């Protein structure tokens, strides 16, 4: 059932999606992250979290622009760790395929 109030990663329905992380929030606005991420492609869901954001483009495309694009801007003074939300980065070293 559709819930309110919350900020999770779970397939229901989504496909383009954009996880906007070592956002500086604190200096970091949402227009900001919607108007940046604007020019990788029109944005129908973003929301931006202390810690972190999540940014939603009309196609997939569009998001993966983003997350090859934002992901190493330098925000506030800071580089933006941005990946699509799909393939975590998680152990670097190894054998990455499939």
């Amino acid at each position: 059932g559709s819930s309110g109030s919350s900020g999770k990663t779970d397939p229901r329905s989504m496909n383009s999606r954009v996880f906007i992380g070592n956002l500086n929030t604190l200096v970091v606005k949402k227009s900001d992250v919607e108007a940046i991420f604007s020019k990788y492609g029109k944005i129908v869901g973003c929301s931006v979290h202390k810690g972190f954001a999540f940014v939603q483009y009309v196609n997939e495309r569009n998001a993966r622009a983003a997350v090859a694009g934002e992901d190493g801007r330098m925000i506030a003074g800071q580089v933006l760790d941005i990946n699509l939300a799909a393939e975590p980065k998680v152990n670097r070293s190894g054998p990455s395929s499939g």
